[PDB]
């Protein structure tokens, strides 16, 4: 597995900017990022923050991502399952397409 890591993932809060920064992937390859969570049972992910970054030449990729305390939570298929507040609920952030994974980071509003 490759590597993905975020400066801060802690205390957080709506409108916050994190520097991210993804490695050990490929140039030649685009991955979806945006941040989800789940709710004991299903999975709920943001439809609004769904963009799609690309590596470098030497597979690697940093950029600037915004996150969302509370968000409409909705699988990635295509279905609406409810709404999400990290106001004293729990997230994390994922990132990877539909070939190559990146990593799961956790984020905590606070
Ligand atoms: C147009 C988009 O619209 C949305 C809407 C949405 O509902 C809120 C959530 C997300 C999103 O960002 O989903 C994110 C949600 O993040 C997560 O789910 C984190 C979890 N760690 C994760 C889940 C997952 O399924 C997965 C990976 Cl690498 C990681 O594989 C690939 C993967 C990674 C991340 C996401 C989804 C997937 C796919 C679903 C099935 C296989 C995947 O492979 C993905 O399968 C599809 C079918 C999703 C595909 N499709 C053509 C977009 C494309 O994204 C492909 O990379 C997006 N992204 C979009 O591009």
């Amino acid at each position: 597995a490759p590597a993905f890591s975020v400066s801060p993932a802690s205390g957080l809060s709506d409108g916050q900017s994190v520097s991210v920064s993804v490695s050990g992937a490929a140039a030649g390859e685009t991955y979806y990022i945006a941040q989800c969570a789940p709710v004991g049972g299903q999975d709920a992910c943001n439809p609004a923050t769904a963009t799609s970054f690309t590596t470098d030449a030497s597979g690697a990729a940093s950029f600037s991502f915004v996150v969302r305390k509370s968000y409409t939570g909705s699988t990635p298929e295509g279905t609406p399952v409810g709404s999400v507040d990290c106001a004293t609920a729990a997230c994390n952030l994922g990132a990877g397409n539909s070939g190559l994974d990146l990593g799961h980071v956790a984020l905590t509003f606070g």
